[PDB]
């Protein structure tokens, strides 16, 4: 049932319904305004996933499924939504995905079964018959510049000769009843392929899927090569493979359990104006942007389809949970590939993944013969150097006396630890991610400007000394009585 | 009737525990269990998972009767409730959150007391070993961190100390260290008032008069640990606080008032000449530090219990434990009055739990901001030497000021904010010249001999804020939706099928 839920939205929707982490919400909501209200409520308090089954004016049979990967306020299952896209159980927690999925980057891919049917194709809307108002599209916050149909699934391209199906995340604002809008990255894979069929005179053929199995979702995200297809991954990172249909109208293959495929074409040269929209950093920058047209000659989807959804914003949402997770796990193979004494690494989804905290291996620092200057310096090149830490403008170097994935923790080292004038580290020549958004005009025009590496190593931490021990549970008793606590604590009369 | 019993709580700390029991937030503890350590490791445990507060029954080698009661104003990790511990001991409700204590708090200071209630008996005074028959260690002292340096009998109290002409008496928190049967040792610093009068008795040739009570009211300790001027009595500030007098009893040998209701109190005098080595303990900051220090002796000549006497503990170290619940948040109701006192537009300051009180954030008013036409570094030092420079600012060695978008009393907004708007490059403004409270744990051997360095104020407004401009609009519930839609999501929450 948990890998099921990995394989098939449907299935994972219900799974979410037996383990009490689903409301099915009955009474009338609007797309409006309402439902993304409530869906950004619920990220916040923790709550369990909303599934709207009664939408003002749209599509009879339409859902909606807020939160798909938000957190959850009881603390030992904290992360069991965000988990099921990976196949892993309820108590998962940080360390624990990450180790699956640096095993996931590991592993070989399992190429896609393809299909002649699925339960994505039970409905089929073609050209004219495309509206894509009919559904429960809704308006997310208050002040963006549009609906958006897709926040929570991915898109499909191949290159014209067929050699590289390319998955990657992305969304999509309404335009009108065919027509989408919404970026794509020259640089990035979808953006390359998408120069292959200009230089051919062509626009881009595409599909985009909603509702995705769950690790077809995180697969689209993976870091893999040019010409490296993300479909296979789905096998890596849950030892089976994604099944994949046809699409009904340009030849490129869709997983089979989607909920809603959109199929059609990016546009060589018609654009609108895209934003503003809640992004991962929880900011709404005013400004729309003029962005690349998505038409819509075909849809298809299942029986009482549920449209998905993400209110981008303040964490944690999916942002954080998937992507940010994500990037925690390939900095610690950074780390460790570069041969640092880094144990976890970490993006806070309460820093918007504009900070990651590296947990430092106490033991073995000593050997370095360094001091924080240098470390910082060494660690500043080789994370900010990679593809991922590129995205992460804040490093917090810190002792593994702390879990460095409970935020109360990191904070608790940053206050008491980090020094002023001597822990503050900027590296103002490190080319910037752009998104960051405290940047300046300044940093903008120079490309730089806005990393940081703030130590919390205390100064005799570099000789393998500590110049107090840490008043925890965990550090201020004997193995055997900490233990000995442990097994009791039942006995004692706690829950 | 939750509200009576709300209202005793504060003033009777027997029936605190049973409030506690009766909302679940007790766990009686059956199960034998050591003073050494083990007690101590469990109760460690409760903060740090916000669990129940234990009392234990059942102490191994312990006077008949006696019982202990970890984590006093530890926090609860039922969210909508997880103050309601710490709130008994302002006479505050269970969903009363950090923004309720310090209005209530703040409006304290500004009541008028109300004398205490002197009773003839009370049931403080149920059993009193007098002399010769005091012996400290048949209660169950605990060795509360595995690198102490003694067991601690104080670690949950105030003293109790009055001047020569008995004008002016005087509550102070403090810890005590057992030292043997009949002896304990802790700080008694000079500046602060049982300093002052201890000086007054000195002047006469005389040890200080002294008594300490533990299994206080509530809202005694409290009261004890409020910022009020030197011969202001803290007694009457009981009234101040909850509407209502403490009741007190004279000691049974050296003509103290101590509370009534009062679990054990220990009577003595403080020694003029005499001191032993205590500690090292764990402190708020989180750290055990290696080396303890000569302390004044407090001989006991007397002490009375309640029939069954319950001994509350701190087990101080990381947070949330009682350095933080209780004089972290005195801390950031005196800085908010500080603040606003000098005009600074703020209208709320939170030193964080989980900065172990090393911490202070600044909710900032961004309208009132524009209106003075200043700059982060202008502002950032007006702030540092108004903060810095009060009694209670004294001792938070990090400001952090960030518009009141956000919630400075929760921690992941306010790391929010850090992340996103602290610039690295214009942001940090260290002030290296302001002096330091020295027990900050992470000053250098230079600092230390210059007295200096550690001070800092972390500026997270944007520079349009200064003009009341702001970039970007803040993508949460409360900003991304119109006020009427919020309200009609949070009414319609139970119809939409939230539990
Ligand atoms: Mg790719
Ligand atoms: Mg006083």
């Amino acid at each position: 049932s948990m890998n099921r839920s990995a394989l098939d939205f449907r299935h994972f929707v219900d799974h979410l319904r037996r383990q009490g982490d689903l409301v099915d919400v009955h009474t009338e909501v609007d797309a409006n305004l309402e439902i993304g209200a409530i869906t950004r409520r619920v990220y916040e308090r923790r709550a369990p996933a909303p599934l709207f089954h009664n939408i003002r004016d749209s599509l009879p049979g339409a859902r909606v499924l807020g939160a798909p990967a938000g957190l959850r306020a009881d603390r030992a299952r904290a992360h069991s939504r965000l988990a099921l896209h990976f196949g892993l159980p309820e108590h998962s927690g940080p360390r624990d995905i990450v180790a699956m999925l640096r095993a996931a980057m590991r592993a070989e891919p399992i190429a896609p079964r393809r299909l002649e049917r699925g339960p994505v194709q039970e409905n089929v809307w073609l050209g004219e018959q495309v509206d894509l108002t009919r559904f429960p599209v809704p308006l997310l916050h208050e002040q963006d510049g549009g609906r958006y149909f897709g926040t929570y699934g991915f898109h499909v391209v191949q290159t014209p000769d067929g050699s590289w199906d390319s998955w990657s995340v992305g969304r999509l604002m309404l335009v009108d009843r065919n027509t989408l809008a919404g970026p794509t990255i020259p640089t990035q894979h979808i953006g390359i392929i998408r120069e292959q069929w200009r230089r051919l005179g062509k626009p881009t053929p595409w599909a985009m899927a909603l509702g995705a199995p769950p690790a077809a979702l995180a697969a689209a995200g993976m870091p893999l090569p040019e010409g490296v297809s993300e479909a296979g991954y789905v096998g890596a990172l849950v030892g089976e493979p994604v099944e994949v249909v046809r699409t009904q109208t340009n030849g490129l293959w869709v997983p089979a359990n989607t909920e809603i495929v959109l199929e059609g074409e990016i546009s060589l040269d018609e654009t609108a104006l895209e934003g503003p929209m809640g992004e991962y950093h929880g900011y709404s920058f005013p400004i729309g942007k003029p962005q690349p047209l998505f038409h819509v000659h075909a849809l298809s989807f299942r029986d009482q389809p549920i449209l998905p959804i993400c209110v981008a914003g303040t964490p944690p949402e999916e942002n954080h949970t998937i992507w940010g997770t994500m990037i925690s796990a390939q900095l610690l193979d950074v780390a460790q590939n570069a041969g640092l004494p880094v144990d976890m690494v970490w993006c806070s989804y309460e820093a918007a993944t504009c900070w990651a905290v590296l947990s430092i291996d106490v033991q073995r620092l000593a050997a370095l013969g360094t001091d924080a200057a240098a470390f910082a310096a060494r660690v500043a090149e080789t994370v900010f150097g990679s593809h991922a830490g590129h995205l992460v403008p804040k490093l917090i170097l810190v002792g593994n006396d702390i879990d460095v994935t409970e935020i109360d923790q990191v904070v608790w080292a940053l206050a008491t630890r980090a020094h002023p004038l001597h822990d503050h580290f900027a590296f103002p020549q490190i080319r910037d991610f752009p998104m960051v958004p405290y940047l300046d005009a300044e940093d903008k025009a120079r490309g730089s400007g806005g990393r940081l590496v703030i130590n919390c190593l205390y100064p005799e931490q570099f000789a393998g000394q500590m110049r107090a021990a840490t008043a925890s549970f965990r550090h201020a008793y004997p193995t055997a009585l900490r233990r000995r606590v442990e097994e009791r604590w039942s006995d004692y009369g706690f829950g």
